[PDB]
């Protein structure tokens, strides 16, 4: 569980990214693809893509990078009542989509990374740590979903 002052660090520097979803949608799967290379490899979409120029020359993969971070935005707001976002969510991810929460740990990595640099002044360490938690909590609710469908492995 989170303290608020923990919440409050988590969403300050998330109010800096909603200034540029999109560019940090990018960077963010970006890096997860070239971290993880069997991450790119779970998009259909994404898996034609072989240098890091082309992933950045995606539209497609823009676009989906704030699918993603819309989604993640709007888990954080909820600061642990995530419930009923994250019930779609693991659903079609442990069931259609086919990701391991491995996959979400590498993610995670991939944010703080993105979240560092971009953000330096607003995540020092005790925003670090707080965001780590908050992800942290979300694979951790997204993985009891996964085990409830028969997918934690
Ligand atoms: C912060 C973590 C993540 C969030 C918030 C997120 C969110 C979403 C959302 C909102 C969608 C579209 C709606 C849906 O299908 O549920 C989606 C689709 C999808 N996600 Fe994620 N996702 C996350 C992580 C991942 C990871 C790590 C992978 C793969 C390694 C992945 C693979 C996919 C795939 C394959 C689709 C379908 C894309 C398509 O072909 O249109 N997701 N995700």
């Amino acid at each position: 569980v989170l303290s608020e002052g923990e919440w409050q660090l988590v969403l300050h520097v998330w109010a800096k990214v909603e200034a540029d979803v999109a560019g940090h949608g990018q960077d963010i799967l970006i890096r997860l693809f070239k971290s993880h290379p069997e991450t790119l490899e779970k998009f259909d979409r994404f898996k034609h893509l072989k240098t890091e120029a082309e992933m950045k020359a995606s539209e497609d993969l823009k676009k989906h990078g704030v699918t993603v971070l819309t989604a993640l935005g709007a888990i954080l707001k909820k600061k642990g009542h995530h419930e009923a976002e994250l019930k779609p969510l693991a659903q079609s991810h442990a069931t259609k989509h086919k990701i391991p929460i491995k996959y979400l740990e590498f993610i995670s990595e991939a944010i703080i990374h993105v979240l560092h640099s971009r953000h330096p002044g607003d995540f020092g360490a005790d925003a670090q740590g707080a965001m780590n938690k908050a992800l942290e909590l979300f694979r951790k609710d997204i993985a009891a979903k996964y085990k409830e469908l028969g997918y934690q492995g």
